[PDB]
């Protein structure tokens, strides 16, 4: 039971990422990211994992050919590699031209739930191109942060493929980090193919993965839910990345 203040000032933070027109959002909390950025640390560790009619979200190249993105998402190939691809940078304007810089990758083996059925992480793994020259070669993999100092107020950068508003454009949100009691969650204008979007803080490092949405206060109202790379997680990561 949370007092019925909180509710009307919950009501009012999500209002200003939800209440307008996604394309009438303030540039500060929601805005594409251009070619230029696009080619920088930690925006160029951003890909979009597509999954053969099934699903197009987010993943994050954290080794030399590793990528973390949702269990959820994963799930979605049913352990059947080859209906997962991974675009890193992919981008495609409003008139359809299409550029996947450093080309498309095909994966090897999907770790479903590597950190347990309750953790909404997934780790792929992907072939080298026909050159044998992995993605991890063209690309630094994005640094790994940790999530423990994080606290209630602050502000991160999370970076993903908002699919569900522009087909394969990478775009940045500002989240703004809550109750983190309950686990990673934050304010922030998000849509289901931000599944598997970075969470990356201003020294550039990764602190956590975007999952969904879920209930928040109350069992009517909603708030963005994050994975956050804490302890065990950072184990895990460090343990079969590659």
């Amino acid at each position: 039971e949370v007092s019925a203040e909180e509710i009307k000032k919950h009501e009012e933070k999500w209002n200003k990422y939800y209440g307008v027109n996604a394309f009438n959002l303030p540039k500060e909390l929601f805005s594409k990211v251009d070619e230029k950025d696009r080619q920088k640390y930690p925006y160029n560790t951003i890909g979009n994992v597509f999954v053969k009619g099934q699903t197009s979200a987010t993943g994050v190249l954290i080794g030399k050919n590793t990528v973390l993105t949702n269990r959820h998402i994963a799930k979605f190939a049913n352990g059947d590699p080859s209906k997962v691809s991974f675009r890193p940078s992919i981008n495609t304007d409003d008139n359809g031209n299409t550029e996947t810089p450093y080309g498309e990758y095909e994966v090897k083996e999907i770790l479903q739930e590597p950190f347990g059925a309750g953790v909404d992480l997934a780790l792929i793994r992907l072939k080298p191109d026909q050159n044998g020259v992995s993605l991890g070669d063209k690309i630094s993999p994005a640094k790994i942060g940790t999530s423990n100092d994080l606290k209630d107020g602050d502000k991160l950068e999370l970076i993903g493929y908002p699919f569900d508003h522009k087909v394969n454009q990478m775009h940045r949100s500002e989240i703004e980090l809550t109750t983190l009691s309950r686990g990673l969650r934050y304010y922030g204008f998000t849509v289901p193919g931000n599944a598997g979007s970075g969470i990356f803080n201003s020294n550039g490092e990764l602190v956590g993965i975007h999952s969904s949405k879920v209930s928040h206060l109350d069992r009517e109202h909603q708030i963005n839910y994050g994975v956050g790379i804490g302890n065990y997680v950072k184990r895990i990561i460090n343990e079969k990345n590659e």
